[PDB]
């Protein structure tokens, strides 16, 4: 339950902004030019936060904004993320300068987060209005399917989301929903929004088997390469320009929902195409028969997608996890946060999945098998 977002809560996330602009403005960190570019991040959020006050400017506008589910949960992981960039700069100390440490990397995570978060109040409150209730799913069945479970809310846990989305489409494990998690939850604030929902039912179309494609296309497939700008696309590719028809896929924090396919031509340019809104396996599958998209990051190998026109090892959603900030989640229910720790083996868990094991098996812990000693209540942040 987090606190109504009153005109003074909406003021304290601007102060923690203004701080987290000054800590960035240092040019031994470089971020004056650095994307998704922080510095015209956390100003264009504030210029926006002021558009939404400026249309709810009466006490009983205020009223129904301070109220509204979205505005209060948006004001909330704003202000719990504007601390977490002030406790990484306390903290990492003289790493914060050193482009390649963890203590950059979580700033370059929590940036995206910042890009995402700016993209969905924009989306949800266009123009300082809030539109969340007369939001468009881009993929019909895929709105029917949030129709149905959460009739005309703009935002659900995640824990009641996986649950219901697992009554049509079967999620296999604990890795897989914590894979999945760090997919949709863009913001990893632990809700799921209209909006994050529209952007990976658009990103993994069909609907009918939207966890299919999104276990061989993002999971599995050596062409998958997350966030990338132009520049590392280029980058990534320019070691085979010498190669005509490699290619990878990446999401652009500039145009969510969408897909960008960079690829060596005959020519040995790198050029990059936008599929329209089609599945990525049928650009693939088309370009493939064209010869234009042969070798994923070029690799000899190209995978047969055509089955998706008609598997995955723990170790590959774990992997997939580290890009995510899902290590405070649970490992084996995905839903509830580790607040547990085993002792002496150290291993973190729920409190309601342990109390389920000692009900159940109780033969040690349930990862390591080692004699439970005693518990510890704990807190776990995602960047531990
Ligand atoms: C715009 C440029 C800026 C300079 C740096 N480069 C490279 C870069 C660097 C980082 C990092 F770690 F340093 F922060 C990074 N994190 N990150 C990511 C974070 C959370 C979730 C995800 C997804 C994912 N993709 N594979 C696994 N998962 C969980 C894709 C989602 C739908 C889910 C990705 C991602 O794409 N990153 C790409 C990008
Ligand atoms: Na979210
Ligand atoms: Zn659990
Ligand atoms: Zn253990």
């Amino acid at each position: 339950k987090q606190a109504a977002a009153d005109r003074r809560t909406v003021e304290k996330t601007w102060k923690l902004m203004d701080k987290v602009v000054r800590l960035c403005q240092n040019p031994k960190l470089q971020l004056k030019n650095s994307p998704p570019y922080i510095l015209d991040i956390l100003p264009d959020t504030y210029q926006h936060l002021r558009l939404i006050l400026s249309k709810y400017d009466d006490n009983q506008k205020l009223a129904q904004l301070s109220e509204n589910e979205y505005f209060k949960i948006y004001i909330d992981s704003l202000m719990k993320k504007s601390k977490r960039a002030i406790r990484l700069f306390k903290e990492g100390k003289e790493r914060m300068y050193e482009e390649q440490s963890q203590d950059r990397r979580n700033l370059t995570k929590l940036s995206l987060i910042f890009s995402h978060m700016l993209a969905e109040i924009k989306a949800i409150f266009p123009n300082g209005q809030f539109q969340g209730d007369n939001f468009r799913i881009t993929k019909a069945d895929a709105a029917e399917f949030w129709r149905k479970f959460f009739g005309d809310k703009t935002i659900v846990p995640w824990k009641v989301f996986r649950q219901c989305l697992h009554e049509v489409h079967q999620i296999s494990s604990g890795l897989e929903a914590m894979a999945l998690k760090s997919t949709i939850d863009l913001t990893c604030n632990d809700y799921i929004s209209v909006f994050e929902f529209d952007i990976f039912t658009r990103l993994f179309q069909p609907w009918g088997s939207i966890l299919r494609n999104w276990n061989f296309l993002a999971v599995t497939h050596p062409g998958y390469m997350a966030f990338l700008t132009y520049d590392e696309v280029k980058a990534r590719l320019q070691k085979y320009s010498t190669k005509p028809g490699s290619y990878i896929f990446r999401l652009s924090c500039t145009r969510l929902g969408q897909w960008a396919i960079g690829y060596v031509t005959g020519d040995g340019n790198i050029l990059q195409t936008i599929p329209h809104n089609k599945p990525l396996f049928q650009a693939l599958i088309d370009g493939s028969r064209e010869g234009f998209y042969l070798y994923p990051d070029g690799r000899s190998y190209n995978p047969d997608l055509t089955g998706l026109c008609e598997k995955v090892t723990q170790e590959q959603y774990e992997l997939y996890c580290e890009m995510g900030s899902t290590f405070q989640l649970c490992k084996i229910c995905a839903e509830n946060d580790k607040d547990v720790k085993i002792e002496p083996c150290g291993h973190l868990m729920c409190t309601s999945c342990l109390t389920a094991w000692q009900e159940s098996d109780g033969q040690g812990c349930p990862f390591c098998r080692c004699e439970i000693k005693g518990t510890e209540p704990i807190i776990v942040d995602p960047f531990d």
